[PDB]
């Protein structure tokens, strides 16, 4: 027991007309059909500010085109609009793990993705991601280890996806981490106003961020688009 | 101190900004590259320094493409030189241009410190007739993996047109300060320095013209004053 949280409306830039410029500009010109659509309609749906940025999208796909991702993993998908991007920057040969406890947000999506044929690189499971990584570390073999993973689910569980990921992350391959900055409030020690959750979250943020930071197994690099995101490349 | 823009940032905050760097970069800064940053923070062109967050992601993008031959156009103090060529393989070579060899000589000896001076030939001169003459002699099995391109901003679209050919398909061009400080958004921008104006103006013709090139795929990044990532598609 115990709409209902503050941030929503808050971005990092500091002001609209700079990132409506960048959508207008470098993004919606460079927009798939469907990913309009798949956005279009998850900007009415009741979760909807959890929606990847759509310049955040653009830049994930140029990233998987730059390290030639062939077999990436997706950990919460949502409409799948980070999904779609990611099944239209592979060859069609790719291949995708997307895991979501709820298939009902993904079912939102697919029929943009089906038109954009681009299902068939899809596996979708519906469950809750740590028992799903934990299961794959059973029956992983290192010639099947993913180029890509985009973790983007439960906020608070990252540091926990990450003892699994660098291990089934190839190495030199690429770990992103969605909502690093957790719209801007990781830059205080205390942040008043906030949903209890919203307060956690922004708790294990910043916990995550010093602890990617000191890790020696991967390199790192956070980017100040979206809501950020930090880009980790496993090393051994 | 003249211009009007040397002061102004694109994230809502200073504490964001200061806590991503202090967070995720200082930490993850080679020792050189530290002290390249301190000694061009006292320069007197010291707004011109490619952000230290900005860094981190260069040198980011390059290993994840593996790449191997760069080059850069706009050099300063050489802080993104020294981060691409800590970046690059052991093999790895870096064509760097610019018109002052006197900026680049400040980096020079922590870039002889990191280890990794072999990788670099420096040319002093304008970019834009390097750029002719490599088109002349370049060999397709010569070309560029990777691009940086930070030098005079009103020549950004005339270095797109020789790049798209000099790097290889599915290389990558990236072209920094693509968003001025803020300035593109807006089609007046009160107070700006002449020079600072003709860069919003450029800024603002270039951000459409690669928006729409059918030559290559981009993403503009709110990073650092903004970048644009450009990977060859023909
Ligand atoms: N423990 C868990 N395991 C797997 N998915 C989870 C999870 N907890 C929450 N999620 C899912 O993670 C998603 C976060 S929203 C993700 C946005 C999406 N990637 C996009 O591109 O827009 C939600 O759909 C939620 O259902
Ligand atoms: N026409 C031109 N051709 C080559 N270099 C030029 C040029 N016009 C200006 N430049 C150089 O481009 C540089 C831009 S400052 C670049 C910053 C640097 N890349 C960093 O990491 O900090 C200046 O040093 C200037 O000397
Ligand atoms: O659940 C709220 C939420 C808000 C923003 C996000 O980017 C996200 O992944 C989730
Ligand atoms: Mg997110
Ligand atoms: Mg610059």
């Amino acid at each position: 027991p115990g709409d209902d949280y503050a941030l929503i409306h808050k971005n990092i830039l500091h002001s609209e007309d700079l990132l409506k410029y960048i959508l207008e500009t470098s993004v919606y010109p460079r927009e798939h059909e469907q990913l309009k659509g798949l956005r279009e309609v998850t900007e009415k749906h009741e979760w909807s500010w959890a929606l990847v940025a759509a310049d955040e999208g653009l830049f994930l796909s140029m990233l998987l085109k730059l390290m030639n991702a062939k077999r990436t993993i997706e950990i919460g998908v949502y409409t799948g609009y980070s999904l779609l991007t990611t099944a239209l920057a592979l060859p069609e040969d790719g291949k995708i793990t997307a895991i979501d406890v709820n298939k009902s947000y993904f079912e939102i999506g697919l029929p943009f993705i089906q038109k954009a044929g681009v299902e068939h690189k899809i596996n979708f499971i519906e469950s809750e991601a740590l028992p799903v990584l934990d299961q794959m570390l059973q029956e992983m073999k290192e010639e099947d280890l993913y180029d890509f993973a985009f973790v983007d689910a439960d906020k608070p569980n990252y540091a926990n996806y990450h003892e699994r990921l660098v291990k089934l992350v190839r190495v030199g391959g690429a770990i992103v981490y969605d909502n690093t900055l957790w719209f801007g409030t990781v830059a205080f020690p205390e942040y008043p106003g906030l949903h209890p959750e919203e307060e956690e979250c922004r708790v294990s943020f910043r916990n995550l961020n010093k602890l990617l930071a000191a890790d020696p197994r991967v390199e790192i690099s956070q980017v100040s688009i979206g809501d950020g995101l930090t880009i980790c490349r496993r090393l051994y």
